């Protein structure tokens, strides 16, 4: 622990190119926990966030390890690896996808922090499950229960001694940054994505999209977050297939809880008896949620196409299995 920290602060950080983190095709699967922390340091560095905000090396390392530790290893999918991947998709969206110079430094700082923080202390279970099972977290919060908890955890970490990576900021810049972080985290609630999609899609469709407008900037950021959150849907096939079983593992565990705690029939997505239905379900997922989103991000930035390409290729593959 104090040893993992001394390991990390002493290590050489390889370049962005050596670590492959500018590729939309990036895979974490064969990296050690230590190597993922190294990648993260690089991400903060090449977005000019260490330089622009006076982050001490030792402090960023301690924060990165604090985050990593507050994810739950026993949770099939919503653990550190997902948080890390989400951040890597953000980093590629900013660098390879060229979103970077459409945003301010404060926004980028917020997004990257948010990407790594957005699922902190997840329990492998829904908002619905949390609500209906009367879990304590649903007395503190009445909408986006999990997402509000994730932000609270994030805030709690940014403010614990030795971990204050935002300390270089003025009271004004700090308040601004937290506000963006909160909105970014809240935006990773699929319900709120569905709720605001249509406005974003009409803006694109009528060629009225414009980042100069404060309201549209906010919207775009929310969309970006969803794009990164769902990004495993865009990876090469060996990766996507592997990641899908993890997500399914996580759902099936929830279905168990729903059968015993709530006494209801879990929905196919969530029933292990219909393990057979996974392909068809993934196709449905892609069609209803993902493709339209990556189609739009590609209108915002030509260079984000590889995300939509990846998504369409995974659709073909799942559809092939859906007919056996
Ligand atoms: C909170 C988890 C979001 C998510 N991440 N990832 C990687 C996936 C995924 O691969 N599949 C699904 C998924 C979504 C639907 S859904 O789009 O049909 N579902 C319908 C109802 N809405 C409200 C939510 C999504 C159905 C099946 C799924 O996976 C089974 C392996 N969700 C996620
Ligand atoms: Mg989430
Ligand atoms: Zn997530």
């Amino acid at each position: 622990e104090t040893r993992e920290l001394q390991s990390l602060a002493a290590a050489v950080v390889p370049s962005a190119q050596t670590l492959k983190i500018t590729d939309f095709s990036f895979s974490d699967f064969e990296l050690s926990d230590l190597e993922t922390a190294l990648c993260t340091i690089r991400m903060f560095t090449d977005l000019n966030l260490v330089q622009n905000f006076q982050m001490k090396h030792e402090v960023l390392c301690r924060w990165i390890l604090s985050v990593k530790k507050n994810y739950r290893k026993n949770v099939a999918y919503h653990n550190w690896r997902h948080a890390f991947n989400t951040a890597q998709c953000m980093f590629a969206a900013l660098k390879a996808g060229k979103i970077q110079n459409k945003l301010t430094d404060l926004e980028i700082l917020a997004l990257l922090i948010a990407a790594l923080s957005h699922d902190l202390d997840h329990r492998g279970v829904n908002n619905s499950y949390i609500q209906r099972s009367e879990h304590p977290l649903a007395q503190l919060y009445c909408h986006s229960i999990m997402e509000h908890h994730h932000f609270d955890q994030c805030l709690m970490i940014l403010n614990s001694p030795g971990n204050q990576i935002l300390s270089g900021l003025s009271i004004e810049e700090y308040k601004t940054t937290l506000k963006i972080i909160k909105q970014a985290i809240l935006a990773t609630d699929l319900a709120l994505y569905i709720k605001r999609r249509g406005e974003f899609f009409e803006l694109i469709r009528k060629n009225q999209f414009n980042l100069e407008d404060p309201h549209q900037k906010e919207l775009f950021l929310a969309m970006l977050m969803t794009a990164c959150d769902l990004s495993a849907i865009t990876k090469p096939w060996p990766i996507q297939q592997r990641i899908a079983e993890l997500v399914a593992t996580e759902f099936w565990e929830q279905g168990d809880l729903e059968r015993t705690v709530l006494q209801q029939q879990p929905i196919p997505m969530m029933d292990r008896n219909k393990r057979d239905e996974l392909p068809k379900l993934q196709v449905g997922f892609i069609d209803f949620v993902c493709t339209q989103l990556y189609e739009a991000l590609t209108h915002v930035s030509e260079d984000c196409f590889p995300l939509l390409d990846g998504c369409r290729k995974n659709r073909q593959k799942w559809q092939a299995l859906a007919e056996q």
